[PDB]
């Protein structure tokens, strides 16, 4: 799929599929946003740092800055597992566009790396956790690739749901502190572009992901 995506990305610049792709993604986002408001799901998080802080990059066409499919469930399970310890959630403000997914979301990785540095500088005592879903997992991988190992050593944990780069470790970071959740039959995890039902069910792994994070957010 890398050369397929490289070619498809060039086609997104031929004034055709460009607008067609964007509108379809915008419609999907609005539909997801309508479902969020109906069930009281918060699709936007911009909390100040807590005892634990999660910086989460949502999936393609996910509404707000955390989406509806994965992020909210993970934050709820994490806060439950943390008990009285406060969780601050910050969504990664990026377009989450099909075009950026096809091109590798390089620019978004640069921005997220700077956001990580900014959070570490502002809240040096917080236990910082990175999270991503689908394109957001790509953004997290790119962010890690843009940071030095000394900065990445300040990250307590990384949780990637439906990682398009499944098989590749998070750069400049201890893999023991990473949890990659990739379902069997998820074509996105196979480096593909096909969205299938196993890619949409990561909310079911929210408790497992929270359980992984808790021992990593210390201590002591
Ligand atoms: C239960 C079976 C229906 C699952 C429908 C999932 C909706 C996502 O739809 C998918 O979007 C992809 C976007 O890259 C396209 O490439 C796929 O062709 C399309 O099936
Ligand atoms: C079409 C969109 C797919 C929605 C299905 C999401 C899967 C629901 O998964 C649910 O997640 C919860 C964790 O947050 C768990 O408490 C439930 O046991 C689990 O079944
Ligand atoms: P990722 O960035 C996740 C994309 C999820 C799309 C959601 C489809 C809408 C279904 C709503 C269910 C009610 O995927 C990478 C490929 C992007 C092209």
């Amino acid at each position: 799929w890398p050369s397929i995506n490289e070619f498809l990305s060039e086609l997104a610049k031929v004034m055709p599929i460009g607008d067609t792709i964007t509108a379809a993604c915008d419609l999907i986002s609005d539909g997801e946003d309508a479902a969020a408001s109906l069930f009281g799901i918060s699709e936007t998080e911009n909390d100040p740092c807590g005892d634990v802080t999660v910086l989460f990059a949502r999936g393609t066409c996910d509404p707000g800055n955390v989406g509806v499919l994965v992020g909210p469930w993970f934050f709820d399970s994490l806060q439950t597992a943390l008990g009285s310890r406060t969780l601050g959630v910050k969504g990664v403000p990026y377009p989450a566009s099909v075009q950026d997914f096809l091109s590798g979301s390089v620019q978004n990785g640069i921005n997220m790396a700077n956001q990580i540095k900014s959070v570490l500088q502002s809240c040096p005592n917080t236990k910082l956790v990175l999270g991503g879903y689908s394109q957001g997992s790509m953004v997290v991988h790119n962010a890690a690739s843009n940071l030095d190992a000394a900065t990445m050593s300040k990250i307590s944990a990384v949780v990637l749901f439906g990682d398009p780069y499944y098989g590749k470790p998070v750069a400049n970071f201890d893999a023991a502190k990473t949890l990659v959740v990739c379902h069997d039959g998820d074509n996105i995890c196979q480096g593909g572009d096909i969205i299938l039902l196993p890619h949409l069910t990561y909310a079911e792994d929210a408790d497992t992901a929270a359980a992984f994070v808790v021992p990593l957010v210390s201590h002591h």
